[PDB]
């Protein structure tokens, strides 16, 4: 048991948690960069292969018309 | 200015600033999560369009050729189709 006065104890600890939680915020932001990237990322992918479908008539072919169909789909596109 | 005691001002405020950024940190979480349900919706569209490639392998279909291209590219950015 500490011989210090508790509101001493208190103001430092709630200054190391305040300093922890801006710590835990600087990690979370540098976790929605990474997502971010790897979002637009995958994005990308699908944007290039909706300008492929878009070069080579995607809707008078029926192979290219299934893949258009998962572009737009608003669930997944699972079939 | 009152007479309260400066440190149990600092005691209500740090408790204040602790609340607020525990706030943040709930948001900065939900961001998280939303993102990679983004991501994994993303991600889950470009698996469909690989089985579709699998489906015709052996077609040796150019414009799917171009497709797993991209499917399997390592770089960032735009591709102007040719
Ligand atoms: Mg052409």
């Amino acid at each position: 048991l500490s011989n210090e006065d508790p509101k001493d104890t208190l103001l430092r600890e709630f200054q190391e948690e305040i300093a922890r939680l801006k710590a835990q915020l600087e990690k979370k932001g540098m976790l929605v960069e990474d997502l971010e990237k790897e979002r637009d990322f995958y994005f990308g992918k699908l944007r290039n292969i909706e300008l492929i479908c878009q070069e080579n008539e995607g809707e008078n072919d029926p192979v290219l018309q299934r893949i258009v169909d998962i572009l737009y789909a608003t669930d997944e596109g699972f079939v």
